[PDB]
């Protein structure tokens, strides 16, 4: 239908990845009517491009167009996501992600779907290589319903086998796909297009779709509007133009000569614009206009940050209010520390990718003291530093996508502080699990040496002095467990302060040479082993049969029984425990 004033500014697209040879064959055309651009980042096409590769899917001419172009931007990685998730619109509206039919789900696939949900942004998936099927009687650029109507019963039966296995696929991993065609709710389902890089079947409904859920779904995000919208893509060093900005203009004119700022890593950039870059069939420009990929050459762009807004100053405007405005968002990341100081330290590349390591942590519950962006230098290793007192634990760096300095990390070495790198945060989580496993493992042995169970020996025998020491002792109070640490206490009478002679562990105790793991009080008297690593007093030195001896409790011994043995211990135990506490002077 048509409403009053209801068309709408070009929309944004990209495909992640099969993907090259899918843009391929989208961006190929016979036509030298037709015409499609090539632009710094991106590839656009006019309105008639996509009628024209559309039309196959739209015989009758039925469905309308309301926008001017499509606007498709190529780019290796996740450069369309470098902005906040806020204004993501402004770099995307709408993301493909490709998969091959014949081999099914894969991880890189199943990590940027992820990202796409944890952004919020909309997307769908171009099921590709489907000529690949058994019997595929293929049809050149032809719409997939009308080739799939064309085949043979048993290759329709392939391609819904096929189908389901993926459709299974998406489902063990927690997303509900659907045929773009049979989709009921594309809030709920993520939508599957077939697709044939190889033939072009399959792409005009791709493109139509596309378009369509732009024009239905996302109106609001593409109206026309006053102010300009332009946002840094990229940060590239070029010959003869030193560090310039890959910028993509949403909305609005550029003009060389425009006073510029933008987000920089030592604060607001104050600048001008001294080219405006195109690709070569580089052609300066005295302006641009939206929809465009542009480069810009400027001085002073260094330490510009990828997904940074572009702002101009007018005539009629303050410098210092845009410069605040413009270092918002970054300033916005900043905030986001704990307010207690304890958390990992994070460090990304870009402003999105930082804000998508964050939201990741927070989901996952993760603290996080300190953040920033671009290369790890030593000043934010010793901010770091900090947790090694604070907690030990978040003692660690999780940095994205990021170059490490060479003084930082050795630091970091000197000073155990571990700095986790990745392209991937997922892959961060991993490090971090890791690491958080093996503390706690640690922990638990630690915790296993000072699991001291309380007892009271009376020594009836010596049957070897020491190295091992072996005593015939009654188990008067308490039980003796195997790994106990046992001691004496001798009084000097002179000093009035007490010699606490500790003798090491019992690993072995035996009544009649029959091996035993404990022995609770009243039962007969037992001859234990007791040995330590370092240097044992002897008995007949330092020791007398007359000494008692005590299950060697700790303040951080006793920490520890009830922590995790409550359930475990006795109520006679624990008043053990209380009068042991008098005879070893715990508080």
């Amino acid at each position: 239908s048509h409403m009053n004033k209801d068309n709408l500014r070009s929309p944004i697209c990209c495909i992640l990845g099969g993907k090259t040879k899918l843009l391929d064959k989208i961006r190929q055309t016979n036509v030298q009517a037709g015409g499609i651009t090539q632009q710094i980042g991106a590839t656009y096409f006019p309105v008639e491009a996509i009628k024209q590769k559309t039309a196959v899917v739209n015989k009758d001419g039925k469905f309308e167009f309301k926008v001017p172009g499509l606007l498709i931007i190529d780019t290796p990685g996740h450069e369309s996501f470098s902005n906040l998730r806020s204004r993501g619109s402004s770099l995307c509206n709408i993301a493909i992600l490709v998969v091959d039919i014949m081999h099914g789900l894969e991880p890189q696939t199943i990590e940027s779907l992820r990202l796409l949900r944890e952004r919020k942004t909309p997307f769908v998936v171009a099921l590709n290589k489907i000529d690949r099927l058994y019997g595929w009687k293929k049809i050149e650029n032809n719409g997939f319903r009308e080739s799939f109507a064309l085949q043979n019963k048993a290759v329709q039966n392939e391609f819904r086998n096929r189908l389901d296995q993926v459709k299974l696929q998406f489902a063990e991993q927690g997303f509900n796909s659907e045929l773009f065609y049979e989709n009921k709710n594309f809030a709920r389902y993520v939508s599957l297009v077939p697709t044939s890089a190889h033939t072009g079947e399959g792409i005009p409904d791709m493109l139509k779709l596309i378009v369509q859920l732009c024009q239905e779904r996302m109106a609001s995000s593409l109206m026309y509007l006053s102010e300009l919208q332009a946002t840094v893509l990229e940060v590239k060093a070029i010959e003869g133009f030193g560090v310039t900005i890959d910028v993509i203009l949403s909305n609005g004119i550029l003009r060389e000569g425009d006073r510029i700022v933008l987000c920089g890593l030592e604060g607001p950039i104050k600048t001008n614009i001294r080219a405006l870059l195109t690709p070569a069939p580089y052609i300066h420009h005295k302006e641009v206009k939206a929809a465009q990929g542009v480069k810009i050459s400027a001085p002073g762009l260094e330490g510009a940050i990828a997904g940074s807004r572009l702002l101009v100053v007018g005539p009629d405007d303050d410098e210092e209010e845009l410069e605040e405005e413009v270092e918002s968002d970054l300033q916005s990341l900043f905030s986001r520390v704990e307010k207690t100081g304890k958390g990992v330290s994070v460090q990304a590349s870009t402003l999105g990718s930082l804000e998508a390591l964050l939201d990741f942590l927070k989901d996952c519950k993760i603290p996080v003291a300190n953040v920033g962006i671009g290369p790890v230098y030593k000043r934010d290793v010793m901010q770091c530093g900090i947790m090694l007192e604070k907690a030990p634990d978040y003692a660690v760096m999780l940095c994205f996508d990021v170059k490490v300095d060479k003084e930082a990390q050795q630091y970091a070495d000197e000073n155990g502080i571990k700095i986790f790198t990745a392209d991937i945060i997922y892959h961060l989580f991993d490090q971090f699990t890791k690491h958080m496993q093996e503390q706690l493992e640690k922990k638990k042995e630690e915790s296993k040496m000072l699991a001291v169970f309380p007892c009271v020996l009376n020594p009836v025998a010596v049957f070897n002095k020491t190295n091992p020491i072996v005593v015939g002792v009654d188990v008067v109070d308490g039980q003796l467990k195997l790994n106990t640490p046992i001691a004496a206490v001798k009084m000097n009478p002179t000093t009035g302060q007490k010699e606490i002679i500790s003798l090491g562990r019992v690993t072995g105790i035996e009544r009649d040479h029959k091996p035993l793991q404990v022995c609770k009080k009243g039962q007969p008297a037992v001859a234990i082993k007791i040995e330590m690593g370092g240097h044992q007093p002897a008995y007949g030195r330092h020791l007398d049969e007359k000494d008692v001896l005590y299950s060697h409790i700790s303040r951080a011994s006793i920490d520890v029984l009830k922590q995790f043995y409550r359930d475990v211990v006795t109520t006679d135990e624990w008043q053990l425990i209380i009068k042991l506490k008098s005879v070893f002077d715990v508080q």
